[PDB]
DNA sequence: AAGATATCTT
DNA sequence: CAAGATATCT
């Protein structure tokens, strides 16, 4: 299928390529830093091309937000079937010690998933599956040197590894983040991401439990995770 | 000075030198994308070799933060007076043709001493922004040969180095991420210093008693003129 | 002015 | 974990 393909290609990108740094049109090359807000533009930009070859080969259209701060960082659909749209997120984190836990934000749950039209480049119920094509990467003179046309120049990471999967598949029960309402995806280990062992039972309870999830810790009379929800649930939504 | 020849070398460089891709060890090159975000990024990995350049040149250690989310990028100081440090921050916007940058937080570091600060606020004697400003304009990959044939993400970009009181204005870069907005003037007014403040005294001040919602300000000051009344009433 | 867009630190 | 930080934009 397009994700099956989608999945291998950049596994397989992955495997055969590793950034190194920023080149001008004049072949002056500037090493990278080793922060998530370097790399998670690096593992983007290398995604795209990657991205767009794939759905090129199974005829699908690929568009970006024409617009900054509009999810998703990719749409995928086909002209004739317009409201079976697929919404493709790249997403990043990072850990010191390889084969650790990892934790990432999975988007806002106070924009799109609760309202149609918001902050999204198509309406929400023209999707049919958003995927998170998740990156993971442990931390790591010479970067501080601008070189001229690889192989010497030192690369700011190391183990790189890459997923793809269905967003209410890795979404967890706690927040991601505070004050910029993120919904926080499982902390466990890159295996539990690939293997789908998320929390929900399904799409719906995702979206029930993050459309009904309160702000500030002060859910504490209502739910905090998913078993006071599902206990919530049981007793008729109050 | 390491000021005047920091300018010119980032003038320069931006001069002589259009960021068009990522590359591998391998040679492949995948394009930039056309957002503040992606830009952000470029714009200050393209500074720190220049910046790292000129402190050399004039003996100053450079030091990046060595935790996330710490300000500032560039921490410079000479090996003999370690409590002079000059803090310096990459900052963006755009533009598709006046400009506002966010200014960074006013509750972190200038409220409290140690706070997302690779060292405490008081050894910093000077903060500098290096503002980079770009017009907003492929999903293919290239190599080597077709280094001039990469489409930019950007018609044209310009930088500027300013003190950060200089350049602050009055009203909030940024709403729940509390960020100091600067003044919405033309690049020439960044340059030049055209700012509102009266001193880097008053910016200071003024930043570290706004308070972070309408509701509270409306009692203080949402402004500059206001906030001298409020200095007036006894700061009540 | 308030709150989105992406992640991380305390 | 929560809350609040890191950078910008809508
Ligand atoms: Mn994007
Ligand atoms: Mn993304
Ligand atoms: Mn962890
Ligand atoms: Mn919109
Ligand atoms: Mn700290």
């Amino acid at each position: 299928s397009l994700r099956s393909d989608l999945i291998n290609a950049l596994y397989d990108e992955n495997q055969k390529y590793d950034v190194c740094g920023i080149i001008s049109a004049e072949g002056k090359i500037y090493p990278l830093g080793s922060d998530t807000k370097v790399l998670s533009t690096i593992f983007e930009l290398f995604s795209r091309p990657i991205i767009n070859k794939i759905a090129e080969k199974h005829g699908y259209i690929v568009e970006e937000p024409k617009q900054q701060n509009h999810y998703p960082d990719f749409t995928l659909y086909k002209p004739s079937e317009p409201n079976k749209k697929i919404a493709i997120d790249i997403k990043t984190t990072y850990t010191n010690k390889e084969n650790e836990k990892i934790k990432f934000t999975l988007g806002g749950y106070t924009s799109f998933i609760r309202n149609n039209t918001k902050n999204i480049v198509y309406p929400f119920d023209q999707y049919i599956a958003h995927w998170i094509i998740g990156y993971v990467y442990t931390r790591v003179k010479s970067s501080l040197k601008t070189y001229n046309i690889l192989n010497e120049i030192p690369k700011p990471y190391k183990g790189v590894k890459v997923f793809l999967q269905d967003k209410w598949v890795i979404a967890g029960d706690l927040a991601g983040s505070g004050n910029t309402t993120n919904i926080g995806s499982i902390h466990a280990h890159y295996k539990d991401f690939v293997e789908g062992k998320g929390i929900f039972d399904s799409e719906d309870e995702f979206l029930d439990y993050w459309r009904n999830y309160e702000r500030t810790s002060q859910r504490n009379d209502k739910y905090n995770n998913i078993s006071e929800y599902r206990n919530w649930i049981y007793r008729g939504r109050k």
